[PDB]
């Protein structure tokens, strides 16, 4: 009966929450915050107020590499290990890697071929440099393939970069990393052809069982400037240590059993009975949950079964730990798990019908969805018209409308009142105030009230119909 | 009839308000404000720009303790110390830490050749109870919770206990500085330290109001420092003025009202109209009576349990133990505030003096089972969104770091009090999707559904009462 | 029929608009920034960053009174207009009752400021008038209504000099013989300025409050005055507009007295006649204040050249403030009276009938809304009153609740002060305001509109 379905769903929900919130264990937020505050917010030197979050040129990057980076990496107590907060252990050595483009990789007009000599395109796999340059002695002045570097694409802010480039492996002590970076700076390593620069390292912190993988990316756009970004990700790779870990493993097995049971049940209920099966919105929710769950299980299986990089590092700990793909797949698994938990919690509406008050409200929502969709088509067409007009007019000046998605986000923020009208007025003294005022007026006076009209009409209609019948 | 009930309720409300604002001395804010500005915002040294609010390491703590603390504590005109020439420091301050033992956590066999020590997060089962350092004083020897007269604290990271390694400082500055220097020489704060407390008290005899100070510094298991503070004023010598005697008389009268209400409630629950909770005003009266009885119990318990003050007064060269009194004062204040709120809310029982107010009350009453039934669904959706936000942003934002913080951020989103420059860089996809869908569903669907329910109920109630 | 009535009122409205526009652009507000910034923002010396905005003790105040005050009072480029005065109010030793439990160490107690506890004995060396009590009458003083108390006009005063060489000497003499003891509870500084560079006046008042708990609370107020005369043609136009406005309001009060003479039987059952009476009373008080300040602005020019006598010019500032605040609400009420008159078409007739037929219900629900509002404000006062500084007083609690309704929440110190019962209060307040209570007004309006439309349709 319905009680069996309710109790099975409750057990499934309990297991899923146990798993997800066991992953979201005691505060690792402070673990991340200490590292980010140590590296991003530390000024590059005593006098200057520049930090990594506010880099503005190449010289700022060179100050950061020789300044706050080495101070935040190597800590004191024969060339012993460095504990970052006396607790976080720096694993192996960090690696610095850049990407370049070729000289004369663009098209320059023939009317200026005697005034403009050198040209570097924007980054693309077809325009990247692959030749030795400078004092061609080590691996910092010789191109190394993506396969030979075991890397992958990153998808930075400007473009999706490659896994190859010119890399150098730093040292285990300050006195040698400083010399290496000084030699890289003297024999100029960052020319105008540079398009990106990466820094990677990892720490352990044995007090809890949690790795941290850090990546610092600085992009140099073709038009000049610097765009910094960062990524701090905690990982657990030595899972089975305490008894709670064994409990979590048992819960994982139970969850896999639930997913198998749900898959076979939905397959047998779609086999013959109700061959269409899709015009219910609960069967659609079931199949969405099942697909997300099996994707999460597959990702977990194919990321945990591959910890061979950890073993390779443990054989010799004077090498660079390659924990980038592990962090990437951990992030993907976290996203899938969060969405799955959201939809499993939303499925709870299937059982809250214990009286008439909830029944009439659920019926109201079901009967108003069909009309709200029809009006939401028009609402979103007008929303996109406003967004594209803002993109085309203020796109090059405001910084809040630089891309179409940013225009949509800015409009949704304007709906909240989180906007600065001064900036959008300065960009265009006419058609700025007109856009803002007309948007606010028509969004709050017209569009926000037709939704209410439809909702109230349908609610009154269903309540009166039920009362009459 | 109803007039007698109205007048007795009015008298009860008046005496309750007099009691609450008797102990709500005007402009008591500035006392705690000056104390906070003196002990928190002052930089730890003339050169450094760091203060207690922005501690980031352990040498910062050692500089603060020998710096701003000893400056804000001891003032010159074994003489006494007047803080602002008005606030007198009672006795001596006390400093106390909590520790964990090496081996409370286990290192995996793979990394046992380069990592030796392992100190767990704070817990009572993994707490150090062993001597260390130069084992001669009480700062290097564990003292249990009962031998130290302490209790749990509930800090940010965890809930600390009342035991640990403590030291009672001196009355002057010259030798307190020497004691702290000696504690700094022989390393007192090792890798095992998990918390540290500082407590002291002041009097300010101008008004009759003590103040109890506690400064907490937590050292998390990942490295770093989380500072906290608490300044709470107290009054323990109540009977000094004629207004105090008036307040005592009002206290007795209020106890009389509460006894009468309890007797009437027992009479109306025991034999007459059994199981009468089907109404709302009866449940409100039960809540008010229960809260008032709890408040009276707390007041009775901590109104004669002031022998700690007498023990300090008989010998003023010791540490005044006023933390329990401050805790119970805070709990009593919370209970009294909630009771006042509910007593004020009870006033709706008597405002039916014309047809308009009666109609409005009926409309507001008949939309109670519909708004509750839809609030259940609203909160299901709200909690689903909060859970998604916690799972996505819970490690990097500082507004989603805990589930309750996630809930608070959402109510704040509705008011447009967000950044979105940190939500969008924490997760470039599934962060903007979250924000867009949340805004759309809050403003365009659920708010209109609430208003539709209210509109329909008001129209139906007005029409039916008018036609009847 | 109503064409003249509407016409007269429209003429009356344009006169008010012209007067407000002439008043809106006096180019004074810039001057008051750049005159207050000289005193309240300049450090006391080159070493410290402390200023009058951030006083925190007595020693820095003593530094300020010889320094950043004299440095900015004798050197935009305003000049003196007489002699300034410094006054203090203080309480007497033994004003308390020290509890007998601890009296072996507490020898002296000074209560909070009150008239009953005020000190009147001659303290210190009795050389001048700053070491002896002078009553409120002898100083022609009045109340101030400060932050933590209300202060009378009496006290220990001393008029300074016109040359900084002697003002510095006398303030140093008052510092040597200790003048600010532990009993000092307030200190006032007042003077007047001209700033001959631009013809515009100002009267200043500086207050330092010494709480019984230690510290200082600095407070200030700057209020300029105008000596407007026949300078330019726009001034002549504004004066003519003011005169014709006086005549117009005279005519208006004539018609009002006629209305109350013939229709005395019922004149307060309608909402608009109350608007007319409040408008006329605000207009008459505003013009009374204007004529008072116009008459009394000529008395003050005696101090421009040289006079060694303190000018008592606080009532002018008070009445200027009252005049501005009355003018603002007067023009708002006039614009609402304009909003009354739009009843031309059938659509506006329906809208006005809807708004008029749902007045008693909106007023009735205002009572419930404000009962709940003040219950929440009282809860916030009792919980966050001692910690947050946004809830330190009941009216400040109400103001913070109104700001929160308009989405100006902080929630940082609200959660820091009380980790539980603070978040509970905030979440419940937001949920009940933004989803339940504020929608009852809309429900009432919607039902009344539906009823009005149905009634007209069936008519």
């Amino acid at each position: 009966s319905v009680l069996r379905e309710l109790v099975t769903y409750l057990l499934f929900l309990i297991v899923l929450c146990i798993l997800t919130y066991g992953m979201m264990s005691s505060n690792v937020y402070y673990y991340t915050r200490m590292m980010s505050q140590l590296f991003l917010d530390t000024p590059v030197s005593k006098t200057e107020k520049t930090n990594f979050k506010t880099l503005s040129s190449m010289e700022d990057f060179w100050k950061f590499t020789e300044g706050s980076l080495l101070d935040g990496l190597y800590w004191k107590m024969a060339d012993n290990r460095s504990f970052i907060f006396y607790e976080n252990l720096l694993l192996g050595v960090p690696r610095i890697r850049q990407l370049r483009v070729r000289n004369g990789s663009c098209s320059i007009p023939q009317d200026l071929r005697d005034e403009i000599k050198e040209c570097y395109d924007v980054y693309s796999v077809s325009s990247e440099d692959r030749a030795p340059f400078g004092p061609r002695n080590g691996t910092a002045w010789i191109y190394t393939s993506e396969k030979d570097l075991n890397g992958s694409s990153h998808w930075g802010i400007i473009a999706t970069y490659s896994g190859a480039g010119y890399y150098l492996d730093l040292s285990r002590t300050r006195e040698e990393t400083a010399a290496q970076v000084a030699s890289l700076k003297k024999n100029v390593w960052l020319d105008r052809g540079t398009r990106a620069t990466f820094i990677d390292f990892s720490v352990y912190n044995a007090n809890i069982n949690l790795f941290c993988v850090v990546r610092l990316l600085v992009e140099f756009p073709a038009t000049g400037g610097v765009i910094p970004s960062w990524q701090f990700q905690p990982l657990k790779l030595i899972r089975y240590v305490t008894t709670f870990d064994f409990f979590l493993a048992a819960c994982e097995i139970i969850f896999c059993f639930f997913i198998f049971y749900y898959v076979v049940e939905e397959i047998l209920e779609i086999r013959i009975h109700k061959l269409h099966y899709f015009r219910s919105f609960w069967n659609c929710l079931d199949v969405v949950i099942v697909v997300l769950s099996v994707v999460a299980i597959g990702i977990n299986i194919y990321r945990t079964s591959n910890v061979e990089v950890l073993l390779q590092f443990l054989e010799d700990q004077n090498t660079f730990p390659n924990f980038e793909h592990l962090a990437y797949w951990q992030i993907q698994f976290n996203n899938i798990a969060a969405v799955t938990v959201f939809f499993v919690w939303i499925k709870l509406f299937k059982f809250i019908n214990f009286n008439r008050t909830m029944s009439q409200l659920s019926t109201t929502m079901s009967r108003c969805a069909k009309d709200l969709f029809g009006f939401a088509i028009m609402f979103f067409i007008i929303f996109l018209a406003y967004a594209q007009l803002a993109y085309l007019v203020f796109g090059t000046q405001v910084d809040d409308f630089s891309t179409f998605q940013e225009c949509i986000f800015t409009q949704f923020r304007i709906i909240l009142g989180d906007i600065n009208f001064a900036e959008i007025e300065e960009a265009n003294r006419v058609l700025g105030p007109i856009y803002f005022t007309t948007f606010v007026f028509f969004m709050f006076f017209i569009l926000l009230n037709m939704f209410l009209a439809i909702i109230n009409d349908t609610y009154s209609e269903v309540k009166s119909d039920l009362a009459q019948q």
